[PDB]
């Protein structure tokens, strides 16, 4: 859908950018500095769910730009398992919200968390 | 969710992308230069539908910057209507490709349309 790399590009990173408000939004609820109401954590989270699939896509084969590093295509099966398993850990987290147990919350919050370091490390320039 | 005005700002136009993607790139299957799979048009407009409705939390009092003009704010029950009703004209969407109905979607996405240019020409800087 993209007319140009260029277009791909402010596309991811749009994507990437709410990504990062709706996880993050939830930090003060994981760690009880603001309280934790289920329902409204369940809503966020189902919107986290949707918007987690939609940035790979847009680094389809030619689209080198941003901050992606060129790994990214070098190194496709390896790339494609990485946003999988991050894609898998929502899914835990999801499971998380919908129970309504803060417990299992935390600990999915923190292996969400983990899974954004651990390509970032791996296929985002400094 | 937002520390600054300006991480506002960038939510906001950031949603706004990503839906003006989801929504331009029917384009061509509306008007048949690209094949229309229903199966394919429901599952965009589902995600079309959870991005419409984010950006209008993120103009929230004192969010002022970017291309918003100030009526926003200073008339918040006329761009809270034409919020509301944007979003009605993506349920009509949402229904046309539900049904798998091609000349429905191509209606409903004509309202969709004159409904972005009909904010754009009240609240958005030129
Ligand atoms: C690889 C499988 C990734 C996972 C998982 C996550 N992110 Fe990431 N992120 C990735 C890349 C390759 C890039 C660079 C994209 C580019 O073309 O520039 C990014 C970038 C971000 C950004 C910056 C976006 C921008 O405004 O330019 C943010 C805010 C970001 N990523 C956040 C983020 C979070 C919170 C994640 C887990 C919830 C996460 N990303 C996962 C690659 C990957
Ligand atoms: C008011 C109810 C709006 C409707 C409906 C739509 N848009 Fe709009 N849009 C609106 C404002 C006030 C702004 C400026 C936001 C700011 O703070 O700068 C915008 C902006 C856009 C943008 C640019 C985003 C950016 O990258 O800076 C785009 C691409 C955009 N809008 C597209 C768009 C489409 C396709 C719409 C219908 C599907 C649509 N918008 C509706 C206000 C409103």
């Amino acid at each position: 859908q993209f007319a140009k790399p260029e277009d791909a590009v402010k596309y991811r990173q749009s994507a990437l950018t709410l990504m990062a408000s709706h996880f993050g939004r939830m930090t003060p609820v994981v760690k009880g500095q603001a309280p934790y109401d289920a329902a409204q954590i369940k809503a966020n989270v189902e919107v986290l769910k949707t918007l987690s699939a939609l940035p790979w896509a847009a680094f389809g084969p030619g689209t080198e730009g941003g901050d992606a590093r060129p790994e990214i295509w070098s190194d496709a099966a390896s790339f494609k398992q990485k946003q999988q398993a991050f894609q898998d850990n929502i899914v835990k987290l999801s499971a998380a919200a919908d129970a309504g147990d803060l417990d299992k919350l935390r600990a999915a919050f923190g292996d969400v968390g983990a899974s954004c370091k651990a390509c970032h490390d791996a296929y985002r320039k400094k």
